Formats: structure tokens, sequence, C-alpha cells
């Protein structure tokens, strides 16, 4: 059942890193928008740790 979701970006809040990452729709309707965000949360494998280069678009 289709839940019309949006893919957004979300910023890693951690100071050393600070990368844009695009979430899955399913990972976009998680996100707590009263925590903070880090990439680690990312369950996208690819694009899922601050050592990881920014996607481009
Ligand atoms: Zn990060």
């Amino acid at each position: 059942e289709n839940m019309y979701v949006n893919k957004v970006w979300v910023q890693c809040e951690n100071e050393n890193c600070l990368k844009w990452r695009l979430l899955s729709s399913e990972d976009s309707a998680k996100v707590d928008h009263d925590e903070p965000w880090y990439c680690f949360m990312n369950t996208d494998s690819r694009y899922n740790n601050c050592s990881i280069s920014e996607e481009d678009r």
C-alpha cells in the first residue's frame, strides 16, 4: 500500500562531517525531527557512514 512519501535530503549533524544524505521514502517517513540525525542512521548502505563521500545529484 503506497503511502506516497517524499525522498528527502537531510544533513548529518556530526560537526566533523556535515554531509547531506538523500533518504529512501521509508527512512524519510521514520526520521524523528526532534532528535539529531547522523549518517549512520541512514539505512542506505551506500551512504550510511560519515567517512563516505556525498552522493552526486
Ligand atoms: Zn556524517
